[PDB]
Order: C-alpha cells, then sequence, then structure tokens
C-alpha cells in the first residue's frame, strides 16, 4: 500500500509513535517519506546482504527474519514480510522497540540525513489530527 501523508499520519498516530520516545509525528511521517516514500511494500537489499523492509525500512540484520541474513538477530521476531503489510501495526511495534535500542531515531539513515534538525512540523500540516 502507497499512503497518503495525512493517511499516514493518522495511523502513526493511532498505533502511539506521536511523542513517542520525544519524537514528535512529523520526524515520523518524514522519515517514512524518504526511507520508503510511504510504500509498505517498499525493500531495499544493503552492502553487508542485509534487507531493509517497509514503510520504515527495519533491518533484517537485527530485528526480523528474512531467511537469507546469516547470523542476524530477530528482536522484533517476527517475518520480515510482516512489515510489508497494507497495515503497519508490525512496523510500528517494531520501530517501537529499534527507537528505544539507544540511538534514537538515528538508527533511520534517512531520518538522521533528512529529516533532523528540519521543520519536521510541516509533515504533518494540514492533516486532520
Ligand atoms: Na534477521
Amino acid at each position: 500500500k502507497v499512503f497518503g501523508r495525512c493517511e499516514l499520519a493518522a495511523a502513526m498516530k493511532r498505533h502511539g509513535l506521536d511523542n513517542y520516545r520525544g519524537y514528535s509525528l512529523g520526524n515520523w511521517v518524514c522519515a517514512a517519506k524518504f526511507e520508503s516514500n510511504f510504500n509498505t511494500q517498499a525493500t531495499n537489499r544493503n552492502t553487508d546482504g542485509s534487507t531493509d523492509y517497509g514503510i520504515l525500512q527495519i533491518n533484517s540484520r537485527w530485528w526480523c527474519n528474512d531467511g537469507r541474513t546469516p547470523g542476524s538477530r530477530n528482536l522484533c521476531n517476527i517475518p520480515c514480510s510482516a512489515l510489508l503489510s497494507s497495515d503497519i501495526t508490525a512496523s510500528v511495534n517494531c520501530a517501537k522497540k529499534i527507537v528505544s535500542d539507544g540511538n534514537g531515531m538515528n538508527a533511520w539513515v534517512a531520518w538522521r540525513n533528512r529529516c533532523k534538525g528540519t521543520d519536521v512540523q510541516a509533515w504533518i500540516r494540514g492533516c486532520r489530527l
């Protein structure tokens, strides 16, 4: 599924990301924009042979199992394909564990490079929240 901006803002708020670990909703929408272009089905292979999956580009080296990332962890205890669902529940629950892990949202390279320090509130402007 390719979400609209305000549609995703609403879903991310429904699922508890607004101000989660102190990151306002616009941080999460901006991250999703630049990680996945709001597309739940996005996948991208990484140099170490892991893959990033879903609207928040969650990595198989640490967070999910994809059957092809040796020696990797599965900290969210889920197959990586579950993170490609139209239903973002699994991606959000996993994201909450990622952002709690120590480096906050710096875990998302697109967030660090394109969102952090910017006017993230813009990403929710106009939305009915
Ligand atoms: Na894994």
